[PDB]
């Protein structure tokens, strides 16, 4: 079974690329990472930093989660990320996305032991 930690890595980690490679990055990634299996996931973010760096965020700046929980953390340093947003013309199963590269602080929710990232809350 896929753990919460593994799911976070599948849905949000992409250390291979340094930034939003091409304009079709999201179209390929959202599909390959199985985010368009049962439907077109509305929005999703991929982080282009090492796994260690992202996991380290769980010990960085503690901030409130969007859902009101207190287990969210903001990276002290900005990180290379790619935001994927479904286009208005997108129609399942042919999910279409707009790829946007950026450098911002990420906010992730952490849980468990080891205390690791399990949800991507936001970027600021
Ligand atoms: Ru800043």
């Amino acid at each position: 079974k896929e753990t919460a930690a593994a799911k976070f890595e599948r849905q949000h980690m992409d250390s291979s690329t340094s930034a939003a490679s091409s304009s079709n990055y999201c179209n390929q990634m959202m599909k390959s990472r199985n985010l368009t299996k049962d439907r077109c996931k509305p929005v999703n973010t991929f982080v282009h930093e090492s796994l260690a760096d992202v996991q380290a965020v769980c010990s960085q700046k503690n901030v409130a989660c969007k859902n009101g929980q207190t287990n969210c953390y903001q990276s002290y340093s900005t990180m290379s990320i790619t935001d994927c947003r479904e286009t208005g013309s997108s129609k399942y199963p042919n999910c279409a996305y707009k790829t946007t590269q950026a450098n911002k602080h990420i906010i992730v929710a952490c849980e468990g032991n080891p205390y690791v990232p399990v949800h991507f809350d936001a970027s600021v």
